């Protein structure tokens, strides 16, 4: 007695299902006297009173209906009167292909580090269809490009999902931003499919460490620099970004010498004197300079800083005598003083010109570079000139040139 | 003429020289006539009228006067009168290992990178000596350690400056801090030493990506739950620090009939409801979780989510008859009206009870599972009862059960 139908879904109003009169066992001359009719809170079929027919009164969607289940079955009673009888008939419906597949939004992003190795899987969103069997069986595509392919597994249960897999490896620093483009594709009639597209964000990693300009900064400064003064700039490049291209610089291996004399910022990396220069202590710095970044890649240099020698000391002069006394009866020729001159420059700046200053009874006579000889040339006589006020002068041969005197007291004795 | 003398510094006040007198061409025999005196404005040496030796008159600090240069002598000038000549004496100051090394601090902290491999080196700073020669010359020495040891490279001049070398994997999740000593030696006699500790602190790298506890989190719960109550709580575990420990929680693969009743915390990670639950549209959720941490790095399972039926629909009843009619004349057994039942929930609360209510000549015989029909039982006529109000209750076997009525007219109609 129970008999099952099954036809398509999105059927036309009106169409065919089966002869119920005669698939139980009527006849067209006891048609009206039964009556029948379909008992159904879902208008979907009806009874043609005339010839037994079962037709179609609505639309029968089976995506409204059944949804995502596998079978779909519609149970209804038909009621036939003179006798009452009731009679279960039911109605299996068949899927069709009539919805595409959809992705969940049309732009996706996906951030992926550039240190992923060759060969790393990214999971990829699926593709979902209301429809069932093979209509709703998905097959992805990727479109070709030269660093991402496309991989598809199947669950437990044979539905695909995809998974895009890496075949060349990142790099933010060649091209930080990637468009890719997947495909879905159903295997039913006729086949439907959309696309979605990928935008591969590369996330930066410190995959490269600081890079000085010059290996070696070399400078030369005057002597007397002001302090506050800049000497140079260091520069380091890092081609990373964020955190991992912030650059510090800071020394190494320095001494208390040049910490009290130098300063390096470290942030602009600008070097300035603090303190003071001198040529006379120290006319050479070499100072080492670390470049550090936010993943502790460090990045060594060497800068030397040399000073010029400048014309700020001026000549000294020394001299000794025999108790600053002469006996009238001298000699010429007789030393009477003794000239010892130093500078602490070097070069020009240390030569000296040692001369005497006044018309006296003496002369200066050179021995050797930097002694002289106070040497008689007159006549003495204590009852006359009792005492002299002998005045030396020393030059150097600087720009500009510096001086300095001394008068000694030389005292005429009585003779013997 | 020129004369050189070569002793060691540090040497106590009154120490000799040299004898002067002899070394140029003198004589005690005419000390107290020349009067020998030295001139220089350091008062380092002096001279005894004596016996025309050269002594030392105040400490001679070779740090002091000539600092870190290689050579260092000291020029003067010895003044004799009767007669006047001058006498230029120089003396060489050799150094002796009076001064140890030492460091800039006696902690020094340094951040490494867990992500560093084998063989990586690190630069030391190195120690300073204010001595010269082999009494600076220093030898590095390190502690043993099964991770780090020492490199000892050498300039271009001949220093040596140490630098650590990474032996062994480093591993923040093992050991965090490391604790090092320094050591330097010089090549002076008596050999002078100092140490200094070095504090290595293991840098933070993601390497470890989140785990879940378990792969799947299975619950069950009712079906009439009430919109925000918790589910369950994922949880992932993550053994890195900071930013590469913070996870983040969502859903993958994931359709919008179960976004509209669930919700994952990002944070927490605990999944409540923000929907209907309904068992006769859906009984199983199979939902993908997705953990995500500052790397990157991901981390995936599924969670299943069974729903129980619930006794919350109540038995439908429909009827149909001979448009209401019966014949009073009708004989014993004929079915006057058909009786169809069903319920949507499932298990014994689908399992319908019919009956009748009341006392009617009628009575309900039951054909299949959800079909009945009314059959009369007894005598009628319209003269006496015209009509008749025929009720029929269907319960459920549920807990609590659920029932419902539906009352039907049926009229008598006279015979033939
Ligand atoms: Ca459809
Ligand atoms: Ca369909
Ligand atoms: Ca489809
Ligand atoms: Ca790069
Ligand atoms: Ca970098
Ligand atoms: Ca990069
Ligand atoms: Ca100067
Ligand atoms: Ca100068
Ligand atoms: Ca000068
Ligand atoms: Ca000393
Ligand atoms: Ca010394
Ligand atoms: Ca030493
Ligand atoms: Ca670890
Ligand atoms: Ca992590
Ligand atoms: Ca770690
Ligand atoms: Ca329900
Ligand atoms: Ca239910
Ligand atoms: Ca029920």
């Amino acid at each position: 007695e129970p008999i099952r139908y099954a036809i398509p879904e999105e059927l036309d109003r009106g169409s065919l299902v089966g002869n119920l009169a005669k698939d139980l066992g009527f006849g067209v001359g006891d048609l009206p006297t039964r009556n029948l009719r379909v008992i159904a809170e879902k208008k979907f079929f009806t009874v043609s009173p005339e010839n037994g027919n079962l037709l179609v009164s609505d639309r029968i969607d089976r995506e409204e209906i059944c949804g995502k289940k596998s079978t779909c079955v519609l149970e209804f009673e038909m009621v036939a009167e003179k006798p009452l009888n009731f009679f279960h008939v039911t109605v299996l419906i068949q899927d069709i292909n009539d919805n595409p597949p959809t992705f969940s939004q049309n732009i996706t992003e996906l951030e992926i580090s550039e240190l992923a190795l060759t060969g790393a899987t990214f999971a990829l969103e699926s593709a979902q269809d209301p429809d069932v069997g093979v209509n709703s069986l998905q097959q992805y595509y990727l479109s070709p490009d030269p660093h991402f392919s496309l991989i598809q597994k199947e669950n437990l249960d044979g539905s695909r999902y995809p998974e895009l897999v890496l075949k060349a490896p990142l790099d933010r620093e060649e091209q930080p931003h990637h468009h890719l483009v997947l495909t879905a594709v159903d295997g039913g009639e006729p086949s439907r499919s959309c696309t979605t597209q990928i935008r591969v964000i590369v996330a930066d990693a410190n995959d490269n460490p600081p890079v000085f300009t010059q290996d070696m900064y070399r400078v030369n400064v005057a002597e007397n620099l002001p302090a506050g003064s800049s000497v140079l700039k260091v520069m380091a490049i890092d081609m990373d970004e964020g955190i991992n291209a912030e650059i510090i610089y800071a020394f190494i291996n320095i001494g208390k010498e040049v910490r009290q004399l130098f300063k390096l910022d470290s942030k602009t990396g600008e070097l300035t004197t603090i303190g003071e220069l001198d040529f006379e202590e120290r006319d050479s710095y070499t100072i080492g300079v670390e470049a550090k970044d936010g993943g502790h890649h460090t990045a060594y240099c060497k800068v030397q800083i040399d000073i010029s020698d400048e014309n700020d000391n001026a000549p000294e002069i020394t001299l000794a005598s025999e108790s600053q006394h002469i006996q009238e009866d001298a000699e010429l020729g007789t030393a009477v003083a003794l000239i010892k001159t130093h500078d602490l420059d070097s070069g020009f700046n240390g030569e000296i010109l040692c001369q005497l200053k006044g018309n006296f009874p003496f002369k200066i006579v050179q021995d050797t570079k930097n002694t002289y000889r106070l040497v008689t040339d007159g006549a003495l006589d204590r009852e006359q000139i009792p005492e002299y006020n002998v005045t030396i002068t020393a030059t150097d041969k600087g720009n500009p040139p510096l001086s300095s005197s001394k008068t000694i007291t030389l005292h005429i004795l009585d003779a013997a």
